[PDB]
């Protein structure tokens, strides 16, 4: 069986192609802004600009057609409304077109999921994006919440923090840089508030300590992402003890930084449980984690009705029963 | 339509009859235990010689017979073995000897289920009793549990503390007396561990402490209390703050206490939401509570059959789809 | 904190203690009345007489004195002049001989507030008593009347049919389970007269058609039910209709009868919404429903001045500005 | 002590001016559109053309300035958002101007107040008019409705009614010339619906039997009203009788139709009460009302800030405290 899977949540467009243990195709193209941050009106543009020449170019690189593909798969939410109707208009007119099946997906399931076709069986999940950031895991039938933002997502709090330092587009491995040369730790806001997290106190602290000129930039950068990071290690460490599982996974397009892997193998090393990253392209938003997840909703009988594929730009984790697993 | 219910996961046997609004008949008998804690085998005793006189007696101040009731109710689990196994062998019985249908309930989701027959919506709910220690609530389909002990209840470890200071059962009580004139705050081991609570560390030490005859029992009381509680709280705080429901409710044993409560009620006020306690007797094990649940689960269509009916010494709170909300 | 509540507008008073979530004691005594009826004189005796013996004993089933007390709750009204001032001088004594505040309670206020002690929010209530019958619900700072009897009680209606019929005290349990029998609608008065609601035509032609030897009891007394409860509903749903609210509370003495509570469950079945009694105890006449609400109006900032303590004996249900609501 | 008073809830832009005893000018323009029905964009328009010239004319008809003008008063609601919006701008300009006080006014508590300006003393009111339809009488510090429309408003019913029938705007006194020639009444839903009432099933089923050709003419259209008009009557007799009242006042636009009344003195008649309807000036919308019922509040200490003075598209009767009665 094959699965088409769209994806446009945010930034990217991804389309994908994959079977049960392979991905055929994967690619992509992320909206580039000079300025940063959310665009939503600009990428809905972007994604039906794309739409044509991502779906031409994939079918092509996994050398197949519109025929031979059983299921079309979307990211239906959560994210940015303009361009996930984008997403699913395109998903309805090709369901529409060659009346294939359809299955709406969820973004954040497809992130952790797709570690599935990597030999990782039922892990804690760590899933940091520039807007998203959540520990998830599946218990009780459903992929439930272990902590998340209660403001911002850590790609973009890292974001905000690097224009503020004057560091130019992309700010996450420009801090990353600094960080590894800070040799100071300076106190600055926990990000663990109760069960979830919050970057927001901590960010605009951190800009004040750096206004102020009393620091060494490099250890300002160093101990932001350490508290930031260490939050993270915490809220996943708290599900892991928790849940009794023994596999942790990163993922999202944050996924990238070095330091972060480190602080988690430290934490998965001590517990003695598996700790898998997986390749960058299945890491960051892609089509490919569409398809997958579609695919196996699809072979375990879920076929989405015109009527239940409305974007869902709030989507929960929560609402989606997992009858695949 | 009636439902009676059968409570046997410890030392109480309880049997209950409501209709969907009113407690037709909530009966008791509990095992005695001068040295306290739990002894599997006399409970199993104590319920076989206790099913008929109690049945007989609820019946009696119901007013109804057998064949008045559309079903049957049992708290299938979690507790122990050897008693659970008298329940739902007198449940079964009764099942073929009136032709009713049965329905095994969860003895924790009933506790919390049982404030919805007089107003509660949808709260967070804290369940404390002798060995049950859960922070549980609704979300995604099932109760979730969002922290627990993972030693032993909080019952118990404040009855292992008064069998420990000399003092006559129940334990409870007397330690909460004691806590009032308490006017020093002694340090003990903070009780939460990540998302989970934990009770044994905190025991003894305020047992070490006892023995060195360095300080007032009042203050070790109120000290063991607060520790104890807050942690209770704080557990309570991070779901309400995460799951935003607007009711929290206390339920258990352990609900009798007054300090508890009141510091629950400072937390509900503070944040400007509801707080709830059910009537002392539906508040511990009871029948009742098996049966409103049982009720509720059979107008939904849940109609078991005889292998379902297993019991479930260990059952998990979030195995059961909670369809009937 | 704490509230002491008396009750004794009719032939029961009622000492209650209660917390904010708690009730510490409920207790009660009854005037007997052979013939049945309202006797003003003899009732004020009686709570003249039994006013220190039960407040000795409510104070020792919540093991509390009455320093320990916060405020002082008493039924205001309305109900029969000389039982209420013998209440009203018992609330005032106490009130300077401990130096407590005191709030004067409306009674059917207090009958529909008390359900708010479990979980209610909101409610449609209808208060059902001897000489009462009103359908209440907040509306615009008040408890307004939606429908109201213009003659006679429920209560009192079935008991004047019970003592036609020969029934031995109490009717209302007596003619409920002859209406069981019941197979035949005999016609009688609809009970409806505009908004309102009218028992003595139903009376009367019930009587009637009872002495004429020509039906049977049975018939006449499901007939009686039916005609009176129906009424009842629809004047309920009346006001579930006009206020949208998605709750509806039966309360009184006469909520006992199970009928009554049948016809209303499918009333709020049908238009998807809840329907609630409170326990027996606290659906009676009570003290404990005084106590809760005299305790939510003081945390409100509502404390009486002894000229505001005057008893009203015709005490309107819109009158008291629900400002803890 | 002179009030200036703005309406325009609706089609009409009425200026007013008004003292305690005596209107000193009342001036109009209503929107005439040639297909009649709600246009809520072009009524803003209107108001806002409209605003100065009436505003000219009512200060000179009253030979008084804005000087003078003790207070400020506007129709804050209900009605249409876009033409309430033109109508608040400009009573919140002409405050900040003159530094007089602003009130926001209750178009319906407006239009029965207005009566009280001639010797009515406290009234069951009845408001029909195109859009409105509600039974209305102060009882328990408030304006309670007894009585309204679920759907369509009398007036606006009537016209629908008329454009079926294809007579000519104004739809209302043409339907009630045909209706005196009827002399058939035929059968046709009844507009009462528990306590309220409701005009869609019989508009519908009304023009179902015209279209039908089986009846005459001038017979449906005094079915229609009568079936509409009885349920108007019953409703305020509902009121009338439940309140004790001995007033009742015909306000609205709709007062015009002569029918209505009649059935109206008929009911008052019986039950030996007074009827009064006002002036047709101060019965159809108009600022008169506004700036009566807005000065006798600042007479009673009300002035609003500026943050109070938002429009209320939904504004509800029960919502106004009446401090002045």
């Amino acid at each position: 069986m094959l699965a088409l899977g769209i994806e446009g949540t945010a930034h990217t467009l991804g389309i994908g192609i994959v079977s049960e243990d392979k991905v055929l195709a994967n690619v992509f193209d992320t909206l580039t802004t000079e300025k940063g941050g959310i665009h939503p009106k600009e990428a809905a543009e972007h994604h039906a600009r794309l739409m044509k020449p991502l779906l031409r170019k994939a079918l092509s690189e996994a050398g197949v057609s519109l025929d031979d593909i059983d299921v079309i798969a979307f990211s239906q939410g959560p994210g940015l409304g303009p361009a996930l109707r984008v997403v699913a208009t395109a998903a309805r007119a090709l369901a529409v077109k060659y009346r294939k099946p359809i299955v709406g997906v969820n973004h954040c399931i497809a992130h952790v999921e797709i570690t599935k076709m990597f030999g990782v069986k039922d892990p804690v999940g760590l899933y940091v994006s520039g807007g998203n950031t959540q520990v998830l895991a599946l218990e009780g039938g459903r992929y439930r919440v272990f902590g998340e933002t209660l403001d911002i997502g850590i790609g973009n709090a890292i974001d905000v923090f690097a224009r503020e330092l004057g560091l130019g587009f992309p700010g996450g491995p420009k801090v990353e840089k600094l960080a590894e040369k800070g040799e100071k730790y300076i106190e600055l806001p926990y990000a663990v508030k109760g069960m979830d997290l919050s970057f927001s106190g901590l960010l605009t602290e951190a800009i004040r300590k750096y206004r102020s000129g009393k620091y060494r930039v490099e250890d300002l950068a160093y101990s932001f992402q350490e508290t930031a990071f260490a939050a993270l290690v915490e809220v996943t460490e708290r599900a892991v003890a928790h849940t009794e599982k023994d596999e942790v996974v990163l993922v999202g397009g944050v996924a990238a930084n070095n330091r972060l892997r480190e602080m988690l193998r430290i934490m998965t090393e001590d517990r003695g449980i598996k700790f898998f990253v997986p390749p960058y392209d299945l890491c960051r938003d892609n089509g490919a984690m569409i398809a997958y997840t579609g695919l196996r909703m699809y072979k375990a009988g879920i076929s989405f009705r015109l009527e239940e594929t409305i974007v869902k730009q709030k989507f929960r984790t929560d609402e989606v029963e997992i009858v695949w697993h």
